[PDB]
DNA sequence: TGGAGATGACGTCATCTCC
DNA sequence: TGGAGATGACGTCATCTCC
C-alpha cells in the first residue's frame, strides 16, 4: 500500500534523527566535563593567589 | 518458535536499558550545565576580589 | 567449542500534532 | 476540517560477543 510506504521512510527518517540526537547529546557530556575540569582548576588555582 | 520468544524478550530489555541510558545522559547535561554557571560565576568574584 | 544473549536496523501499527 | 507526517513500542532477522 501507499500510506505504508510513506511511513516506511517516515520511520527510517525518524531513527535517523534519533541517532544523531544521541551522538549530540553524548559530545556535549565530553564537552561540559572538559571545561568543569578547566574552571574546577581555575578556581583553586585563582583562590590561592 | 522458542528461539524467537526468547530474542522477543531480549529485545525489551534492551530498549529498556536505552530508554533509561538516554535519560540518564540528559540528566548528566542538566547537571553540568548548572555546575558550570556556578563555577564560571564563582571564576568572575574571585576574579574581583 | 558451540551456543546464549545483546544489539542495530527494519517495517508495521497506534497514536499525536498541526495546519 | 480532515489529512499529512512524526513518533513510541513492537516483533523479527542479522550479526557480535563471550564463555
Amino acid at each position: 500500500a501507499l500510506k505504508r510506504a510513506r511511513n516506511t521512510e517516515a520511520a527510517r527518517r525518524s531513527r535517523a534523527r534519533k541517532l544523531q540526537r544521541m551522538k549530540q547529546l553524548e559530545d556535549k557530556v565530553e564537552e561540559l566535563l572538559s571545561k568543569n575540569y578547566h574552571l574546577e582548576n581555575e578556581v583553586a588555582r585563582l583562590k590561592k593567589l
